[PDB]
């Protein structure tokens, strides 16, 4: 009836490719690594190096070894690697001059490719190559600041990714061989406030599925039937959600969408009739019977902030301030 919780200001978490390694990052500048087995989480190492709140973390594909990517408000991205049980920092990606808000590895087919979004208004793509053919591609995306960037599924010029800025816009970028960089292929203007997160669905059918989440308390599903055709705008539901939406995540199959924010619970959404979206599920020292405050004012984060992410093996990890790791992981059949 009355619960005493730990300092769970965890901002992000990610489950590796099998489901044996969990990583969480928080506002207290620390990254934790958990050994996942069954329904219990074993802390094994605390990674330190960031001089500010850590916003995101993302595992690389196991075919590159055990590699973790983390980004922070300190404007830096850190690449961590485990060698014979030894966790060591093996890279510093500090090209951005402002809070780095998101990081995500590309589809393995492209290689050890990292996508980065920053409040400095730019997006960087760095192919780390262990033995050293490594130059970064830097792009101006959302002058007023980029909040999130997400890769598109694999099918060089076929490489694509979506971004969401503090200018209320969603932008789609494709790689151009002749230009030697990613170019703006589309701009979408559905939202009336900060786009908190954008997610490109891995589903492989006719249309392309795209989900944008905004500070205006609405979610938009973007669709594209033919590869060069326009982009259709479709509100998830007709009316606004009670509160701010923070995150969106597509399951690796079954095309199910997981929303963080809006209602007081992580809500799932599936599409079962042409262009109709409906709820398909849901998920639910301080006693509730420092500077993180300021940085969150500028970052416009509130107390109702939460996250949720789909993972291979059909898993969904959500924020749970009561767990040992502060994260819950439920396997979820999605078809």
């Amino acid at each position: 009836v009355i619960a005493n919780a730990h300092n769970e200001l965890i901002h992000d978490a990610v489950l590796d490719y099998y489901g044996k390694r969990l990583a969480t990052c928080s506002s207290d500048k620390t990254i934790k690594i958990f050994e996942v087995e069954g329904e219990t989480h074993k802390l094994i190492d605390t990674l330190t190096g960031h001089e500010g709140p850590v916003w995101r973390v993302d595992w690389a594909h196991p075919k590159f070894g055990t590699i973790l990517a983390s980004c922070s408000y300190d404007g830096k991205v850190l690449i961590w690697k485990e060698e014979n049980g030894r966790w060591s920092q093996i890279a510093v990606h500090a090209v951005h001059s402002a809070s780095v808000n998101s990081v995500q590895w590309a589809p393995h087919e492209y290689g050890p490719l990292l996508l980065v979004a920053s409040s400095d208004g730019k997006v960087s793509v760095v192919e780390f190559k262990e033995n050293g053919t490594t130059s970064p591609i830097i792009i101006d995306a959302h002058a007023i600041g980029v909040n999130s960037a997400s890769w598109a599924p694999a099918t060089k010029e076929s490489r694509k990714f979506v971004t969401g800025g503090a200018d209320n816009l969603v932008k789609i970028w494709k790689y151009n061989s002749d230009a030697q960089t990613y170019v703006l292929e589309s701009t979408l203007e559905g939202h009336s406030d900060w786009v908190r997160d954008v997610a490109w669905s891995p589903t492989v059918l006719l249309r392309s599925y795209l989900a944008s989440v905004s500070q205006d308390r609405t979610c938009i599903i973007w669709t594209q039937d033919n590869e060069q055709g326009p982009w259709k705008k479709t509100l998830l539901k007709e009316e606004k959600f009670p509160d701010v939406l923070w995150r969106a995540s597509w399951s690796l199959s079954g095309n199910v969408l997981a929303l963080s924010g809006g209602d007081n619970k992580v809500t799932l959404w599936k599409e079962n009739l042409e262009g109709k979206w409906e709820p398909a599920g849901e998920v639910h020292d301080g006693p509730c019977q420092d500077n993180a405050k300021l940085i969150m004012k500028e970052r416009r984060f509130t107390a109702s902030y939460t996250f949720a992410k789909f993972s291979t093996g059909s898993m969904l990890l959500t924020k749970d301030i009561v767990g040992k790791s502060g994260v819950s992981i439920k396997r979820l059949p999605t078809e």
